């Protein structure tokens, strides 16, 4: 199955398969990219304010809420994200039929995918660093993949 979500060694071969999720995000480009994964709560700017690590190359995953899924990805855009994973942590069920809206340039310009929590909390085990308080997340919450592993997304 292509829409993946993979933890990769250095030469990008798999190290975990972390999910095929079977739905697509409406609107989302079509690409294959790899770098680090970077927790960014909500995905709002203030959150993206809240990071430590650069999000310069990186791939984000935000969780669902506050604001829409396209107000998210653009705050990831435009701090030179190369993609997006969404998940909800309220429920093991998965996002169903996520869509984008229009904001900021109005296309998304970087992949985006909805994941399920099971496959969230996947990558939260093979994550670094404690999730802010403030956050008020899981205590599996994990802010940055270490340098030994990389994610790899590939959407439609
Ligand atoms: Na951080």
């Amino acid at each position: 199955m292509q829409n993946s979500v993979i933890i990769v060694d250095k030469n990008g071969r798999l190290v975990y398969l972390v999910e095929n999720p079977g739905g697509s995000v409406a609107n989302s480009k079509a690409a294959t990219v790899t770098g680090k994964l970077v927790h960014a709560n909500f995905g709002t700017k203030k959150d993206f304010e809240d990071l430590y690590t650069p999000v310069n190359g990186s791939i984000v995953i935000v969780r669902a809420g506050k604001i829409t899924f396209a107000e998210k990805v653009a705050n990831a855009e435009s701090l030179n994200a190369i993609g997006v994973l969404i998940y909800m942590d309220q429920t093991k069920f998965p996002i169903v039929n996520a869509e984008l809206s229009f904001t900021g340039k109005g296309k998304s310009g970087i992949p985006v995918q909805t994941i399920s929590r099971a496959a969230a909390e996947k990558l939260f085990g093979n994550m670094e660093g404690d999730c802010p308080s403030d956050w008020k997340t899981d205590s599996t919450c994990r802010m940055v993949t270490s340098e030994s592993k990389n994610v790899k997304l590939t959407v439609s």
